[PDB]
């Protein structure tokens, strides 16, 4: 549960994202796959990617970051209000994908620190702490669909 002045933050920070989606979406997934190396085994289309290097230069991982970051960006200009757009993401990470909630901690952890390592002193503790409230709230709501499914 995010306050007006939280979610104002929230969608000032998204500002700095949409400038550059896939430059931002890139280096989630690169902070993502170099930080927890058994994420990219999930992909079927990534784990070919030996080298971070090899991952740099992947225009599909530029891309899937455009998708990814663009559906994220969907979810939080809703304000908490995100019911049908979250469903079908709970619904395809826990049934098709097989993505364990950790996996979705994990990359909330690494969109806050691609935020600091791209705006470093631009982001500052108040939109941190927004930004991590509204990434709990994602993770929390996808966990209810998730122990509904029965999914571990
Ligand atoms: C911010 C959190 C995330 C969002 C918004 C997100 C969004 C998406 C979207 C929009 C798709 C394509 C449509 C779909 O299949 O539902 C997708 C596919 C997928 N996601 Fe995620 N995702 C997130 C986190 C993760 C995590 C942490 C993993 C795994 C470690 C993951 C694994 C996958 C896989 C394996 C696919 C299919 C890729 C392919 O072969 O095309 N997702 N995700």
């Amino acid at each position: 549960g995010l306050s007006d002045g939280e979610w104002q933050q929230v969608l000032n920070v998204w500002g700095k994202v949409e400038a550059d989606i896939a430059g931002h979406g890139q280096e989630v997934l690169i902070r993502l796959f170099t930080g927890h190396p058994e994420t990219l085994e999930k992909f079927d289309k990534f784990k070919h990617l030996k080298t971070e290097a090899e991952m740099k230069a992947s225009e599909d991982l530029k891309k899937h970051g455009t998708v990814v970051l663009t559906a994220l960006g969907g979810i939080l200009k809703k304000k908490g209000h995100h019911e049908a757009e979250l469903k079908p993401l709970a619904q395809s990470h826990a049934t098709k994908h097989k993505i364990p909630i950790k996996y979705l901690e994990f990359i909330s952890d690494a969109i806050i620190h691609v935020l600091h390592s791209k705006h470093p002193g631009d982001f500052g503790a108040d939109a941190q702490g927004a930004m991590t409230k509204a990434l709990e709230l994602f993770r929390n709501d996808i966990a209810a669909k998730y122990k509904e499914l029965g999914f571990q």
